[PDB]
Order: structure tokens, then C-alpha cells, then sequence
């Protein structure tokens, strides 16, 4: 469980996130691929694109990004009371897509890198702190649903 300070500090730096949602998740989409590769290989389209600048160009790699972030946006504004709004991304990413866990990891430190990088004054320790609690409790009830779906990714 977050404290209400922790909170404050991941959604006043996720309202800054959405001054350009769409940007946010190419770069994060960017990192993540280039850190780990093989997460590429789950986007049958994407895959596809060999530069950084391919990736920058899809519209649809961009909207995705918006799609993602959105939802986790709206995850992490509900300050863990989350499972209505976690439960459909539990289920589409444990019998449809296949994320493993450890690729919400990788994605996780693509999403601080980002915002460390974007955002340094308003993503200092205790800030990145409060953040890597969230996204572990996101990952860490993820997990949990993705079990009761029998998937153990
Ligand atoms: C913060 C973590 C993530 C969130 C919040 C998230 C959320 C979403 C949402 C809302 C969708 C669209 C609806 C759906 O199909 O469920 C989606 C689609 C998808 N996600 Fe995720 N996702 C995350 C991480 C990942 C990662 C790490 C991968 C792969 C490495 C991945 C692969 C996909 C794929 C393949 C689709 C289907 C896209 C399509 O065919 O258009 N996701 N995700």
C-alpha cells in the first residue's frame, strides 16, 4: 500500500505525462525495445520497424502508446483501488496478447527512465520512489489475476 503523500507525488508527475500523452509512450515504446528486444516480437505490426525514426513515424505504434498510457493512467489515479479498472488488462494480456510479468517489469523501468528523463525536477527520489511502488502494485496484482486466468507468464 502507497501512503496519500506517495500518491500525490505519482499523479502530480503523471499529470505531466499528459501534456503529451502520445510522445511519452513512443519514448517509452522506443526504450523498451531497444533495452529488451524480444518484447518487440509480441507486436506482429511493429516488429516491422527497424529505425528509431520508423518507430516515431507509426501512427500506430503512436496510438498505442496513448491507448496503454491511458489506461494506466486511469489504474494509478484510483490509488490502488484499481480492479475494475486492472481486471480487463489482467485478462486481454494473460489469454490474448501473453505479456509475461517480467516484460511489465521491462516496461515499468522504460516508463522511469522516461520520466526521469522528461521530467527530472518533478521525478526526484522520493518521487521515483512513490512510482516504482505503483507500478509494482499494478504488476503485482496483475500477477495475481493473471494466475486465477491460468496463465503463468
Ligand atoms: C503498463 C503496462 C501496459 C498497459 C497498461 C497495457 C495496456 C493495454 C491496453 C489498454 C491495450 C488495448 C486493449 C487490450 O487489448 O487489452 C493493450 C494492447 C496490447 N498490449 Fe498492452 N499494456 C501494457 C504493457 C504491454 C507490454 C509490455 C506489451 C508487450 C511487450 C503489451 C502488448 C500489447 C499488445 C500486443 C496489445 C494488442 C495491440 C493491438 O493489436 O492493437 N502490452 N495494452
Amino acid at each position: 500500500v502507497l501512503s496519500e503523500g506517495e500518491w500525490q507525488l505519482v499523479l502530480h508527475v503523471w499529470a505531466k505525462v499528459e501534456a503529451d500523452v502520445a510522445g511519452h509512450g513512443q519514448d517509452i515504446h522506443i526504450r523498451l525495445f531497444k533495452s529488451h528486444p524480444e518484447t518487440l516480437e509480441k507486436h506482429d505490426r511493429f516488429k516491422h520497424l527497424k529505425t528509431e525514426a520508423e518507430m516515431k513515424a507509426s501512427e500506430d505504434l503512436k496510438k498505442h502508446g496513448v491507448t496503454e498510457l491511458t489506461a494506466l493512467g486511469a489504474i494509478l489515479k484510483k490509488k490502488g483501488h484499481h480492479e475494475a479498472e486492472l481486471k480487463p488488462s489482467a485478462q486481454s494480456h494473460a489469454t490474448k496478447h501473453k505479456i509475461p510479468i517480467k516484460y511489465l517489469e521491462f516496461i515499468s523501468e522504460a516508463i522511469i527512465h522516461v520520466l526521469h528523463s522528461r521530467h527530472p525536477g518533478d521525478f526526484g527520489a522520493d518521487a521515483q520512489g512513490a512510482m516504482n511502488k505503483a507500478l509494482e502494485l499494478f504488476r503485482k496484482d496483475i500477477a495475481a489475476k493473471y494466475k486465477e486466468l491460468g496463465y503463468q507468464g
